[PDB]
RNA sequence: CAAAGAAAUCCAGGUGCA
DNA sequence: GCACCTG
DNA sequence: TTCTTTG
């Protein structure tokens, strides 16, 4: 049933001085070299794999290659994803047990037990804990990327940004019998932070919570102009344009902080009666009011704007946001598009002076993150077409519509995939099941909606690209689960893969073509399914020869057996964009390897 | 002083999947 | 329930 | 880098 072992650092455990009897004396060696390994702490850099070679004695491994099994588990420990796990076969299975010197008294049937226990042993109650010595982890918030950072890094990093808030006063100290909602927690954020509070799990409101949130959104709905989607409002827009089209995205700086408490309050008592009870209106203003939150060992109050991460703080300010449209964004010109996710303004239109305008606007009202503003105004410092909003990377200029990917450069891609759920294991006899889960769709589906597949504004050519994009990721999700395969099912024959990749090709082309069909327009010509299933097995292509070696033999297969020929049936598609790694795909990291 | 342990990744919405 | 996306 | 709780 437990198929798993958790590569979290949660799952460390407190070392005894020593062992009970029927663990081996072996492991007294590593808890005394463990403990004067902390003796000589320094703040000077480490290399955790040269410290436990200084506390695992050799003769606990017998041979140099069985020690590397045991040392590759820590490298992925030390390169972990959140919800990564291994199979705990990988901590006995192939390992040399006649040269373990310390079993050579345990019957040969004995052997592999005993071996796991005390390599859980080791890591559960040394190694886990001395990277947890010296090491936070943070999680990044770019897909399951964790990056851990020195103890004392991040204690200095944390206070300087506590001190901050304290000098601006966005965070009073109250008296320490002041109830808290929640823990704040301070998140690195690309050289910046985000104060969130961690709400303590409450499940009794919670219910009365969603309640209030859907009272607001029927505000919303029955009192405020109701935004047509994104997707219309740009194939209305694009539809009825006739030149160049210019236009503008910004991002409000610090939004929920700058939400006005004051002006919120008075908006959410103006609401109608039998819309918001009188008890229900006083309970969200005094809620929004009193915002107290745990922070090392003391108690504050929350003076700036709403609170990040309070349940309710997310209908609110779109409540308050709403109201701001109708204020300051309402009655533009027919001639103009506008539509506002949260904190952040997409404007167009075919007049640049119009854009100027808004930009213009949209300052004196907000203030505007200018790191994040992105726009074609030849006036601006940097104009682009490519405008990024919602996900999407919409051209300006040719109206097409394709994917936003963010993919830093020297990211590890594996991140973004979540290959383990412990609550949901599998066997290390049924490597096909985890490949099944692998290739399905939901991780991807945000790539397959009616913005990347329409004919109504898209043409072939951005329909091709944007599948084939799509399928590029699908092939980095299928190479991180082979590399687990090989590394903790410890598959030997891969007869299968070949099937799976079949069916996956074809599964994947068909939920494209459902999707072309659904959302055709007038630039549609001619879509086929051969063409979609060739497309797709390139991109399996241009991803696996990027470990040749290892897939010589599957990349073989792909290039006898199927047809790799693309009919198009539109003179504008470059066949050149399906035979190599897109740019933004062709350096992302994948082989991992520890810097700690 | 020594050791041990702790220093808390949350929320709304969306796509959907099956 | 799952696993992605937006802010 | 702090905070408890125990030698
Ligand atoms: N609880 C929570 N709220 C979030 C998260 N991401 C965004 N929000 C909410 C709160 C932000 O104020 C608002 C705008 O999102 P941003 O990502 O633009 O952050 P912010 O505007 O706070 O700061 P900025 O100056 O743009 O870096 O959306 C999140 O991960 N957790
Ligand atoms: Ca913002």
């Amino acid at each position: 049933m437990v198929h798993y072992y958790r590569l979290s650092l949660k799952s460390r455990q407190k070392a005894p001085k020593i062992v009970n009897s029927k663990y081996n004396s072996i492991l007294n060696i590593a808890l005394k070299n463990f403990r004067l390994c902390k003796k000589h702490k320094t703040k000077k850099p480490v290399q955790i794999l040269a410290l436990l070679q200084e506390i695992i004695p050799k003769s606990y491994f017998g041979t140099t290659t069985n020690l590397k099994r045991f040392y590759k588990v820590v490298e992925k420990i030390l390169t972990q994803s959140s919800f990564e796990c291994i199979h705990l076969s990988v901590l006995h299975k192939c390992y040399d047990y006649d040269a373990i010197p310390w079993l050579q008294n345990v019957e040969p049937n004995l052997r592999p037990k005993l071996l796991l226990k005390h390599n859980l042993f080791l890591l559960d109650n040394i190694v886990k804990p001395i990277i947890a010595f010296y090491y936070k982890p943070i999680k990044t918030l770019n897909g399951h990327e964790i990056k851990f950072i020195r103890k004392e890094e991040y204690i200095s990093f944390e206070s300087k940004v506590f001190h901050k808030l304290k000098k601006m006063k966005y965070l009073v100290e109250v008296q320490d019998e002041v109830k808290p909602r929640g823990v704040l927690n301070i998140i690195p954020k690309q050289d910046n932070f985000r104060a969130i509070v961690s709400i303590f799990p409450d499940s009794a409101r919670k219910p009365f919570f969603k309640l209030l949130t859907s009272k607001i959104y029927k505000v919303l709905e029955e009192k405020y102009k109701t935004s047509g989607s994104l997707y219309t409002c740009w194939s209305e827009f694009t539809q009825k344009t006739q030149g160049q089209i210019y236009g503008i995205k910004v991002d409000i700086r610090d939004a929920y902080g700058n939400v006005k408490i004051p002006v919120l309050c008075k908006l959410i008592q103006s609401i109608p009666t039998h819309l918001l009870d009188s008890e229900k209106k006083n309970f969200i203003v005094d809620h929004i009011s009193n915002q107290f939150v745990a922070f090392r060992r003391k108690i504050y109050k929350w003076n700036h704007g709403l609170l990040q991460g309070d349940p309710l703080s997310g209908c609110l300010c779109e409540l308050y946001m709403a109201f701001m449209d109708r204020l300051y964004f309402s009655n533009l010109d027919k001639d103009a598009f506008i539509h506002r996710t949260v904190d952040d303004y997409f404007f167009c239109s075919p007049h640049p002076h119009k854009v100027y305008d808004f930009e213009l606007l949209i300052k004196g009202v907000y203030q505007v993150n200018p790191t994040k503003t992105r726009t074609n105004l030849p006036t601006h410092r940097h104009p682009q077409d490519e405008i990024p909003y919602c996900g999407k990377i919409f051209n300006l200029t040719t109206r097409q519509v394709r994917t936003l990917y963010k993919l830093p450069p020297n990211y590890e891609i594996r991140h973004k995939f979540k290959l383990w759920n412990f609550n949901n294991q599998i066997s290390d006899d049924n490597p096909a099941r985890f490949l099944q889960k692998a290739m399905d769709f939901p991780f991807i589906c945000n790539s397959f909606t009616k913005f990347e597949f329409n004919t109504v504004f898209n043409d072939q050519r951005t329909v091709f690209a944007n599948f084939y994009d799509a399928m590029i990721c699908v092939a980095y999700k299928f190479d991180a689960a082979m590399m687990a395969l090989r590394t903790s099912f410890l598959v030997n024959d891969f007869g299968f893969i070949w099937l799976v990749l079949s069916s996956t090709v074809r599964a994947y082309a068909s939920r494209a073509f459902k999707k072309i069909v659904t959302y055709k327009g007038g630039k549609y010509r001619k879509v086929t399914f051969q063409c979609l299933k060739s497309i797709a097995w390139r991109a399996f292509l241009a991803v696996l020869k990027r470990r040749t070696e290892i897939y010589k033999g599957l990349i073989d297969r792909i290039k006898s057996r199927e047809k790799l020929t693309m009919k198009f049936h539109d003179g504008e598609v470059d066949a050149s964009y399906f035979c190599k790694l897109p740019e933004k795909f062709r350096f992302v990291k994948i082989n991992r390897k520890a810097s700690i």
